[PDB]
């Protein structure tokens, strides 16, 4: 027994990191099979940064203006192009770890790992989900641009984001691999902000769902209440909409414990409306919202990769 | 920006996890050169497990009763040896994965990372704090035996932990990579319980300078106290006692942010007097025990956001 948030293992995305250096700027670029991926803004200067013209700074650039280290072998670059926010250097090695892989586009709500790095290395893997406002609240410093997050199925690597920088509340914005934002975000520097963040239903009422199979279930009550009515809820309290969708994705954890969703959702309205009166669930003082009804199924079943 | 529970990359220690079968037992082992690591107790049946004799049931067992898969390679298991309360299988393959590494036992508040395995594939990676009480808060089920701990300092793993049980309370208890348990605890099914725990004052203090590095201020107060009065009111929140070696030790995290240990000390007194009114430190609505000053300059900016 036990939850806690817990990242994927990160060792088939490890053998993937590489530096990338742009005259005096290093960062991290994602190794698979013979191409490179980092951010396009590798190629700005400090003064290019805040008002950059991509097609025009990268055709003044050659391959030879790229250097690319796998830990301490030189891979040579002989291709480069960019796909909307990403920088793809064609090198001469194809990545001999390359893991079965795809490049996927997640929703808000959703989880995924992320392997923070620096000068190619890997440092530290932790757990995030990307936000109603479309950031995430990682942890990023100075030089962990092309940082990747993922998620594995089986033996299968799912990429679906790339670190480009942090706004001024301290929280992350960056790309697909596809180099397409989440979030109404641009690689420029220039005034930006989140919108106001709203938390995500769905992924509390799964870990509220975590608390009862770990033994704790003070919160459950007698009472049950329908899906509008609860929403009327949901919206005072700056929490996303539940939708029928969220109901079904729910459901074997309901059958589980022998608390209907809506059940469940009962004992969030009183939550919501009353706190928690002194009490924790899962040792928090507050509703945890960054599990998915996956990543609780996953972690309660022992799966493995 | 940002404050995280922060695992060390699981790579290094993913490359050296297998499965280790006696009988109808499997859990998971640890192979670093040409040595299979996992608890003993993969040696009992369930009727072993109240009063199991560790000699008189290993002395029964030859080499080929023991299997190790790698994925999908058999290890062909050449020796056995029994160290406290691990199992050593010598194997006839050095493990072309091993990284450099080192064991250590660490002390209560340390922190490190899990990487918990079933069936010698891994499922996860999260971190967790060596308690007061010798436990861990993780989160590991049936068949997670042989999980293990570690760090990654400087590219070298140290390995500190190996799962051996789930206590009745729910929380974990597991041997050093030498055998020895942290704890009193030992590797039967007898009614054992954890001390009460009590909350990591060093690690709570670290945290609190995080939130300063990472810009926020508010819970700072224009007091202070000396050491033997801090203790004497945290005691009765059931907090550890602060030593004059936690005071050193936070030296740096206090340089860097201007704010005097005993200062800080003086804050998280009025923290527990007064609770948090509906705000937040880094994210939680509690006070967070399971980081280290270590982790903290780990993780944070040397440079402080004020
Ligand atoms: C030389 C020109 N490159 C820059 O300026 C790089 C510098 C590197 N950065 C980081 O490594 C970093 C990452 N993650 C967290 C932190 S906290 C302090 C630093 C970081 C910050 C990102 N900026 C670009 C940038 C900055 C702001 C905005 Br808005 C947009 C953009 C364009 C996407
Ligand atoms: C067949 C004989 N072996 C056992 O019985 C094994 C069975 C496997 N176990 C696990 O895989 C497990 C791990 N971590 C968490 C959980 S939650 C449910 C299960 C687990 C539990 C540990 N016990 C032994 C055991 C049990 C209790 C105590 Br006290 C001491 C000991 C001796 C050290
Ligand atoms: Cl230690
Ligand atoms: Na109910």
């Amino acid at each position: 027994s036990g939850f806690r948030k817990m990242a994927f293992p990160s060792g088939k995305v490890e053998g993937c990191m590489v530096q990338v250096t742009c005259g005096t700027t290093t960062l991290n670029g994602l190794w698979l099979d013979d191409v490179v991926y980092c951010p396009r803004h590798v190629i700005c200067t400090s003064e290019d940064m805040l008002n950059p013209n991509y097609e025009d700074l990268l055709i003044r650039k050659s391959n030879h203006n790229f250097l690319v280290q796998a830990g301490n072998v030189q891979l040579r670059v002989i291709g480069h192009s960019m796909q909307n926010c990403v920088l793809k250097l064609k090198v001469d090695t194809a990545n001999p770890k390359t893991p079965k892989y795809k490049f996927v586009r997640i929703q808000p709500g959703q989880t995924f790992s992320v392997l923070a790095c620096y000068n190619g290395s890997p440092s530290g893997v932790y757990q995030c989900a990307m936000r109603p406002n479309f950031t995430i609240k990682g942890s990023f410093l100075n030089g962990s641009c092309g940082s990747v997050g993922f998620n594995i199925d089986y033996d299968c690597v799912s990429f679906c984001y790339m670190h480009h920088m942090e706004l001024p509340t301290g929280v992350h914005a960056g790309t697909d691999l596809e180099g397409n934002f989440y979030g109404p975000f641009v690689d420029r520097q220039t005034a930006q902000a989140a919108g106001t963040d709203t938390t995500i239903t769905v992924n509390v009422l799964a870990w509220l769902y975590a608390a009862v199979i770990n033994g704790d279930r003070w919160f459950l009550n007698r009472f049950t209440t329908t899906l509008n009515d609860f929403n009327l809820v949901a919206m005072k309290y700056n929490y996303e909409p539940l939708t029928q969708d969220h109901v079904d994705i729910l459901g074997p954890l309901s059958a589980q414990t022998g608390i209907a969703v809506l059940d469940m959702c009962a004992s969030l309205k009183e939550l919501l409306q009353n706190g928690m009166n002194g009490r924790t669930i899962l040792g928090s003082a507050l509703l945890e919202d960054e599990f998915t009804p996956f990543d609780v199924v996953r972690q309660c079943s022992g799966v493995t990769f």
